[PDB]
């Protein structure tokens, strides 16, 4: 309808809404050796645990997480990570919440492990970025 368009405020768009433009600030600050050292270890230690390093979308204005470095139980379904992962950042239940890995949504019936399976890099982290609408 009508009243759900938008013609009077200008709307912003621009390569930050692209979550292929995505840099993760872990990849940046931390050496690869160091990482793939870490994330080696800590799979052969838990193979039922996943390692996950979560950061904010650019474009998302919404709240920030305490902690980026994640160990997750490979059996957690992608909904129960959102909804974690939700409650951490303190955004109400009314707003969506978008996860996005190698520019991707996760498939609604994966969970972690299989996600990690398939996406995972080659310092054996895997990589979440999270989004508002």
């Amino acid at each position: 309808g009508k009243e759900e368009e938008e013609d009077s405020t200008f709307t912003n768009i621009s390569l930050a809404d692209d979550i292929g433009s995505m840099k993760f600030v872990y990849k940046e600050e931390h050496p690869f050796e160091k990482r793939r050292s870490e994330g080696e270890k800590i799979r052969k230690k838990y193979p039922d645990r996943v390692p996950v390093i979560v950061e904010k979308a650019p474009k998302a204005r919404i709240g920030d997480l305490d902690k980026k470095k994640y160990l997750v139980p490979s059996d957690l379904t992608v909904g129960q990570f959102y909804f974690l992962i939700r409650k951490r950042i303190h955004l109400r239940a009314e707003d969506a919440l978008f996860f996005f890995v190698n520019n991707v949504i996760p498939p609604t019936s994966a969970t972690m492990g299989q996600l990690y399976q398939e996406h995972h890099e080659e310092d054996f982290f895997l990589y979440i970025a999270y989004s508002d609408e």
